[PDB]
């Protein structure tokens, strides 16, 4: 890992004090309970839900980006624990967040962002709701194709009976523009998570 | 790094000033153990970090860096650094004949093969560049330089190192990080579309009546042969066409532009 890279990785993690984000004590706490997803294999969607909701507050509270969300990188500190607890880990792309002659694509630039991470939520949001993936593939050039066009269904086997309030939380983190889709304020504001 | 800490005025006797950016003078330099000529480039720096003025450490470290790794006839030459409270010092070669098109400008208009003289050398440092995977950035004429005004056949030095860069699941990610595409090389590429264009007419080929008028024109890539201008082979207007192409996976690599019949 180019050190820069390395050295990036720590920088995050010695900023990063909360209960839900990997604490890390001299250059990583353990967490035992492995990946979240196995262990579960509305409300208690809800409840490992806010959770990762509070984590990424924080994060974003410190204008951190994880840009790695999901589900094997959200891990439970016991599994056998009577209100278990998750622990987002592995932090290696995260980042802080800030013409006659000039190109296309400079003059168009636009970064990324938090909103990102959002977007990630929703997708993580359906696969708890189903076991499935929204925007998955036969083949990884279908799978970005589908990522592009927000191409995705909620299913009869799966979402005949998901209650409205849980879509629309979804719908509105599977937005395209980043400047439309919700905020993790917003997300934690909405009347499923209430 | 750790950039010399003695004083300047100590080693070089600093003559006038040959130029001025928002942050940088340049000042004509003597070397006196040499009696050798340099160019000298005093860079202010940020009095803090959340400061506005100045340029920041991370930027001028960069520039030096790269500055450091470049070993061409036609890029500029970094001979030492100094540092002092207020700026860092650059000591650079002195590139002294002026801009490349205000030397054409006085001059009866070149033919196709002279300007591809020109052309080719310009190609050739850039060749340079993204071979060792850096990204000027900022090709624009007034960074295109003479050394000698005065030669017979003039030497170009690409300048201004400012902005340049060394250039370096799926299931969850954002549509934006599905589609991002990083700025790299292609971006140079289309520069030298813009300046092979207006070394071949007097004419900037995205500019319009108001920055606004120009900007868009750019990200259309709205711009046309005008005749008057160009009636010009069609050899040249192709090497010129694919370069000014919108999406930078489809520009012609610097290789294939040295390899373009009319180039080659």
């Amino acid at each position: 890992v180019s050190r820069e890279d390395i050295e990036r990785e720590v920088s995050i993690l010695k900023e990063i004090q909360h209960p839900n984000v990997i604490t890390l004590h001299e250059v990583l706490e353990l967490v035992a309970g492995g990946e979240l997803f196995d262990f579960l294999a509305e409300e208690e969607a809800t409840e490992f839900l806010k959770q990762i909701l509070n984590g990424v507050y924080y994060l974003h509270s410190l204008q951190i980006a994880h840009f790695d969300l999901k589900p094997e990188n959200i891990m439970l500190l016991d599994r056998n624990v009577p209100k278990p607890r998750i622990k987002i880990i592995d932090f290696g792309l995260a980042h802080k967040i800030d013409p006659e002659f000039v190109a296309p694509e400079i003059v168009n630039y636009e970064p990324l962002g938090l909103e990102a991470d959002m977007w990630s939520i929703g997708v993580i949001t359906y696969i708890l709701l189903s076991g499935a993936s929204p925007f998955l593939g036969d083949t990884k050039q279908e799978t970005l194709a589908n990522v592009s066009a927000v191409n995705y269904e909620f299913e009869d086997e799966y979402f005949s009976n998901t209650s409205a309030l849980a879509k629309d939380f979804i719908r509105r983190l599977l937005v395209k523009d980043p400047k439309k889709r919700m905020t993790i304020q917003d997300s934690l504001q909405h009347p499923w998570i209430k």
